[PDB]
């Protein structure tokens, strides 16, 4: 079988890439672990661990039943707990959290269908893109309440949310302009801001841990929504939007980053580059 997936990670201060493993196999999304050792992968519904000394093999993650985890998943920043988007109990994404050593996914939320997209800081609340009456909008869910508190209120369709490092903001994409573009959110709802104002369709924001950079992806202007396998632009930007630089050309755009990629010491991210079928 040729190579479909090249699991690879790039330095954003040394501007050098490596490739951790490639495969034939469709593998999307990779989170980082908090203490930097692997990356936690979803390919056909499960979830995988690689890790980054030693043998990259993917290792099967026991998730319980669900065994159809979408490509929104994250891990806590303490490194217990693993959230993931499944849709084996009622045929559409939901959220749960699970120990990261494998175990029975705990249901968060009730409000369906809910697509898991980012950790608090101090790890007590997560946030993601929950479709209500085709209504796409930015939620953020308390872990030890179960409260769901909605942060937009359907202003463009608002997704791919995740937090800055000083747990103020969310950042997350909009398309109440006409194309998709990074905005964000203070994580009280209560101020909301454009990022980018490009020509292209920006998708994935991640906030670096070190606080001053964004990663996220550019489709071209007259793609609709974010589809796998097209020729994509990996970007880089200040958290206020400054300075936003091309790192590389890229064949991919659905399952390259969809969730939180960064390592912990926010100098490198891990991605998925695809090879066309």
């Amino acid at each position: 079988g040729s190579m479909r997936s090249s699991i690879e990670i790039f330095n954003i201060r040394t501007r050098k890439m490596r490739v951790v493993w490639q495969t034939p196999e469709l593998f999307e999304a990779p989170n980082w672990s908090p203490d930097g050792k692997y990356l936690l992968l979803n390919s056909e519904g499960l979830l995988y661990r690689l890790s980054l000394a030693g043998d990259p093999s993917p290792e099967k993650v026991d998730t319980g039943f669900a065994t159809i985890c979408n490509n929104d998943h994250g891990i806590s920043p303490d490194g217990a707990l693993y959230a993931i988007s499944d849709k084996v109990e009622f045929g559409k994404s939901a959220i749960y959290l699970l120990p990261s050593t494998g175990g029975t996914p705990r249901l968060m939320t009730k409000n369906l269908p809910s697509y898991w997209h980012g950790w608090s800081p101090d790890g007590k609340s997560f946030t993601y893109c929950g479709i209500r009456d085709q209504v796409f909008d930015i939620y953020s869910m308390d872990i030890d309440s179960g409260v769901e508190t909605r942060l937009t209120h359907g202003e463009g369709r608002n997704d791919g949310p995740d937090y800055s490092p000083d747990g103020r903001w969310i950042y997350f994409n909009s398309s109440r302009t006409g194309q998709m573009q990074i905005w964000r959110v203070r994580v009280d709802g209560s101020s909301v801001e454009r990022i980018t104002d490009s020509a292209y369709g920006d998708w994935f924001p991640h906030p670096s841990p070190s606080g001053d950079k964004v990663v996220f992806v550019s489709y071209d202007a007259d793609v609709f929504d974010h589809p796998r396998d097209l020729d994509v632009r990996v970007q880089l930007m200040d958290m206020d939007g400054g300075n936003v630089e091309t790192l590389f050309d890229l064949f991919g755009g659905q399952g390259t980053m969809n969730s939180p990629n960064w390592s912990p010491d926010g100098d490198e991210f891990a991605y998925v580059r695809y090879f066309p079928v």
